[PDB]
């Protein structure tokens, strides 16, 4: 019948999509969204962020995360959780403090504890921790890294599993789904959470791909399975396929296969538990605003019509 039909047909948990709290006034929209032949789960896009959960210090704010829930329960979808512990989307608060170790430790754990608390029992995954590597494997420096380490990030995971010791707890980034030095420190960063002794579920790939130039369906499995041979799990958590414009009925083709092989290589993954697409109308795509000359990179269009990617989706899931 659609996505999530399918993936769940090949063992996957589900196939869902991000969204954010402006779109959900579009009654066209939210209809689609609540297809569950085609989602079932949802990613709250910004409104579970630091910023928006914790505007002040001490100071929690969860209208807008709910009003996320509140739909996917409506829906009966599953929620991934996004995200704790990120260098983007700080508040000021954070951002201009004179920290020390202690006080940001203790900043940082109050923030997971309560935002993980409110929304126990809610969330299928967590992301934890988010885009903590440089290109080359490197700790990016973040304030948290700057002023707490290394150690950030199994102090992190150790504080979510204590206040929701069910959710899964992922790790989760970008340019991690290809071989190389990325992708090793982040099978590195499972490695060192687990010497701490914390827990660690899952490993999240981002996959925000370049139509023409996304990573073949070998190496993403390849990838997948160096993470799945390490006890974790793993997911497609922000897929979408970025095409140089204009837009023409070859790069839609192409996009079409890029598509395919993504989701074949979770396929083909034992642990692969599902895939996520970073929105799923080209109208709400985030990438035109950030990523200049690009877009068209979802697999229905700005009028929300399907794109051939739809059906390399579905080729790619055997249905
Ligand atoms: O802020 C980050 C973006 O920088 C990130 O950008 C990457 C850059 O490397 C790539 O070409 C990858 O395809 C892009 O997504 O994307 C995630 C976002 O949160
Ligand atoms: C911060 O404190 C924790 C002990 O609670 C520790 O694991 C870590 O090394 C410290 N980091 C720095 C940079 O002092």
């Amino acid at each position: 019948a659609g996505l999530n039909t399918a993936a769940k047909a090949k063992g996957l948990k589900y196939f869902g999509s991000a969204t954010d709290n402006p779109e959900l006034t579009d009654s066209a929209y939210v209809a689609q969204l609540s297809n569950t032949d085609d989602f079932g789960q949802i990613t709250p896009g910004n409104s579970m962020k630091w910023d928006a959960t914790e505007p002040s210090q001490n100071s929690f704010s969860f209208a807008n995360g709910d009003a996320v829930v509140n739909l996917a329960n409506k829906n009966g979808q599953l929620m991934r959780c996004h995200t704790l512990v990120w260098h983007s989307q700080l508040p000021n608060w954070v951002s201009s403090g004179s920290w020390t170790n202690a006080t940001l430790l203790a900043a940082m754990k109050n923030h997971i504890t309560n935002v993980v608390t409110h929304y126990k029992g809610k969330c299928y995954a967590w992301d934890v921790v988010n885009e903590a590597l440089n290109e080359d494997g490197t700790f990016r420096n973040s304030v948290f890294y700057q002023i707490i380490g290394p150690a950030y990030i199994p102090i992190a995971f150790a504080t979510a599993a204590a206040a929701d010791p069910d959710v899964k707890l992922y790790y989760n980034d970008y340019n991690i789904e290809y071989s190389g030095a990325k992708a090793t420190a982040a099978q590195n960063i499972v490695k060192m959470i687990k010497a701490y002794g914390a827990k660690i579920d899952g490993v999240g790939l981002q996959a925000h791909f370049i139509v023409g130039s996304t990573p073949s369906q070998s190496d993403l499995t390849t990838v997948l399975k160096g993470y799945t041979a390490l006890g974790v799990e793993v997911a497609y958590t922000e897929l979408d396929i970025r095409m140089q414009l204009p837009s023409t009925a070859a790069k839609l083709a192409q996009q079409s296969t890029d598509f395919q092989g993504v989701a074949a290589a979770c396929v083909s993954t034992t642990g692969c538990v599902g895939v996520t697409i970073w929105d799923w109308t080209d109208k709400y795509s985030w990438v035109p605003s950030v990523f200049q000359g690009y877009g068209a990179p979802l697999p229905w269009d700005e009028n929300y019509v399907k794109k051939p990617a739809y059906d390399g989706l579905m080729a790619g899931l055997g249905a």
